[PDB]
């Protein structure tokens, strides 16, 4: 079912986050949203904040239906470090390793993720078609 497939897809992504990305050494700056009381300037600069806790919350809500949408938020972590800390900051080097281990692990699971992504997309289109046919009955 689309529910079993979304659960599987989300579990794979969550395991990539907790077992690989969160395990990158010294990755603590990216585990949670920046606290405005600690870094008030952060939210004057960073318009689209992102972090690994927020990604996990999004996974639990089944936000990500595709590898692309998942990686959109993953890359935001890196892009935001480039902007706030600079492209050569040690913070950005760490964010880069987080992104790289994400890519590496996605590649290991690309066969299964690609199939889940396709099957979720077909089931979603079918449910949309049926809902529209029912509303017009
Ligand atoms: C602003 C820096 C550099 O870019 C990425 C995130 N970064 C963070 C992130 C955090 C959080 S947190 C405690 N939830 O705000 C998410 C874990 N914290 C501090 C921080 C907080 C207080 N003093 C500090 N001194 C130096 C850094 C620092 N930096």
């Amino acid at each position: 079912s689309m529910d079993d497939d979304q659960v599987a897809f989300s579990f794979i992504l969550d395991n990539i986050v907790t077992q690989k990305m969160m395990a990158v050494p010294d990755s603590w700056p990216f585990h949670h949203p920046v606290n405005k009381k600690f870094v008030p300037d952060y939210y004057k600069v960073i318009v689209n904040p992102m972090d690994l806790e927020t990604i996990r919350k999004n996974i639990s809500k089944h936000k990500y239906q595709s590898r692309e949408s998942f990686l959109d938020d993953v890359n935001l972590i890196l892009a935001n470090s480039v902007k706030y800390n600079g492209p050569e900051s040690q913070y950005t080097k760490t964010a880069q390793e987080i992104v790289n281990v994400c890519y590496q692990t996605l590649t290991e699971y690309d066969e299964h993720l690609t199939q889940l992504e396709k099957d979720i997309c077909t089931a979603k289109e079918a449910a949309l078609e049926e809902a529209e046919l029912e509303s017009l009955d």
